[PDB]
């Protein structure tokens, strides 16, 4: 059984994890191997803000909360680990900030001590006049990554860095089962017009003070289109633009602005901190994660393709659970060839 | 008048900056001076684990638990401020873990956000069964007291590097009125057997990605005798040793290991922590902090002290309500010499 997972982003290694841990020790031979044309550091993976957050509406799919709960789950049981921190992964707590009144968020339970901002809290943000308070976990994209693959590599999981052009090529070159986890560009693989660039530009600064999370909501503008403040591992993340269908690679001049000015604004602490890096990112924006099993029909018998893309601006946040449903499926297909 | 402060912890300095504040528009010639043996680096402030918490029994005194809100809500208000971060001051939230149900403390609405732990929180610290969360401020002493001297040199306060031996050579001098700030070491000035040392030993270490404080307590041993984590602006802060009446003041290795392997316990991602520094401060332990007016004479003159000393393990927690209550009794000394306010 030959499985090639196409993607080494957070998606597509964990996928890949994620089976062999299930499969290794009962399913002889299994060959697991991942293909990208982008590792770490140059994934989109690596330019996230590194909080687990959901979206603040509650997705169409049932499925994707509870994907975010057992998200949630995994990571925070290994708070305690000796290598949490190594992983990626810190607890950390925060502020989401809003104009007026909302509603509690769907994931108010998951996270741990969530509360609504007493008036006394809120002097400390005077531009805005509701919020919530909870504790989350950081988990670092670059960081995570690096984790991961040094998962896999001891685990005998082979990396090859290559563009893949078809599917078909990789089924035909001895593929089984293909994990596809190609993210924004997922489409050149198999058009899928529900799938577009969600653009979102970054500043990266020593501010190693700031120790809170603190995000704010312009209901006008859509989510993180307002400024937001992630305190990672050794650096701060500040943001603030998130535009769909917005295909330019490179910074530019006002969504720097915004970010900064905003941010300033927010946390004028600021003034003092050394600039990093600036970077922009396309979270693969989708009206739901495509996760499903679809049979591919070239040559002399099926390969079987399990989709897992499309996960926006939340792909760290949502992706154990992603990756034990793709398990399942493979279990499925498995089943389905009497191994 | 003529003020000498002694000292240059976070105690003289705030009261320097408060009565210099409070009276500079007021009195024609106010000729504040600060004389200390130390200097930042190098007080027992400099050495301070960071945080705003008293201790968790009430004070003997309940005016500390006044002075210790009024800090807090000093602090707070600059909150929001450009230049929280450069005053030593930053938001921070955290832990304080127990191996038994306690009393909530006195200060719980003092801080933000207090509330007991829930079981999953528990299950991130294994050998605790009982605490509480919450919000509040990082006040590093090494910054504010920077800040402090910046603040206080901007308005002409002047320093100077004086091992003072009596307050009558102050006096003679031609000070009318000494603010002793002088710490643990008040009682060479003035024999005061209440006052003690504490001796804290910490580890600071580079592990930047601790972002709470983490503090938990043995009721058995004494305040602080129990492994903290406690993140600093640029580094963190171990430690567990608390130990009144002991002098020494180099580093040992006993505590050295107690403090690592009890906060590696805890915290079991420090064994990637790079060790940047160790360090033993002296916490001026009192039964209650000596903060009132004292007058002494030599030859013909009154001279007026006024003692501010003894913050024990909580100086920086309540040093602004301090330094208010020697701006007021500052204030009685004018009123007492036909000086108007
Ligand atoms: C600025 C920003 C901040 C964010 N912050 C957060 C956050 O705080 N929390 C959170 O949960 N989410 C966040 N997100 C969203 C998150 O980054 C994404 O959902 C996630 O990284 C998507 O992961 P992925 O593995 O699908 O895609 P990617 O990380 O983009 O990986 C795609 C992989 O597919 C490979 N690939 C694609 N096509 C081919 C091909 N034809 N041949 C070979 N290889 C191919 C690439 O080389 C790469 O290895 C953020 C996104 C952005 C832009
Ligand atoms: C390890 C440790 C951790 C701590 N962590 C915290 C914490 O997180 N939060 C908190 O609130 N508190 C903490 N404390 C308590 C805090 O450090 C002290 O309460 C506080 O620093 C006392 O300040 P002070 O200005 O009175 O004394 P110091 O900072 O010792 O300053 C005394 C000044 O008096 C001068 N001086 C003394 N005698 C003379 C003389 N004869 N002539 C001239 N100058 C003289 C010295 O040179 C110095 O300038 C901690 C203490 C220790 C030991
Ligand atoms: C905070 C995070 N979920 C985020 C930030 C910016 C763009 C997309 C997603
Ligand atoms: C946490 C702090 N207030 C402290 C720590 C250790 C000794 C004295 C004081």
């Amino acid at each position: 059984m030959r499985v090639v997972v196409i993607g080494a982003g957070v998606i597509g290694l964990s996928t890949a994890l994620c089976i062999h841990e299930r499969y290794h020790s009962v399913l002889q031979p299994l060959d697991v191997k991942v293909y990208a044309d982008r590792f770490t550091p140059f994934t989109t993976t690596d330019v996230a803000a590194g909080l687990w957050q959901p979206y603040t509406s509650e997705p169409s799919n049932p499925q994707e909360a509870n994907w975010n709960q057992q998200t949630f789950n995994y990571l925070l049981s290994h708070i305690g680990s000796p290598n949490a921190a190594n992983m990626g992964l810190t607890p950390v707590s925060g502020y989401n900030l809003f104009r007026e009144a909302v509603p509690d968020p769907y994931w108010k339970d998951m996270v741990l001590g969530f509360r609504k901002l007493t008036p006394r809290e809120l002097d400390m943000f005077p531009d805005y006049r509701y919020g919530w308070f909870n504790t989350s976990l950081i988990l670092e994209g670059r960081k995570y990554l690096q984790w991961l693959t040094e998962r896999l590599t001891e685990r005998g999981v082979k990396f090859f860095l290559r563009k893949v052009e078809s599917f078909e090529e990789v089924a035909r070159g001895g593929a089984d089962v293909i994990i596809n986890c190609t993210g924004v560009w997922a489409g050149v693989l198999q058009p899928d017009p529900l799938l577009q660039p969600g653009r979102g530009q970054i500043i990266k600064v020593d501010a190693p003070w700031l120790k809170n999370f603190i995000i704010t909501h312009d209901l006008e503008r859509g989510i993180y289109n307002s400024p937001l403040i992630i305190p990672g591992l050794q650096a701060v993340t500040l943001g603030g633009t998130f535009q769909v269908g917005n295909w330019n690679e490179i910074n530019n001049i006002q969504d720097h602005n915004t970010i900064w000015e905003g941010c300033c604004r927010l946390e004028p602490t600021l003034k003092d901190a050394k600039i990093v890096g600036e970077y922009t990112g396309f979270g693969p924006v989708r009206p739901q994660v495509r996760l499903e099993r679809e049979q591919l029909r070239f040559g002399s018998s099926n390969t079987e393709v399990i989709h897992n893309y499309g996960h926006g601006g939340y792909g760290l946040t949502i992706h154990w659970g992603c990756a034990l449903e793709v398990a399942k499926l493979f279990g499925k297909v498995l089943e389905e060839r009497n191994l």
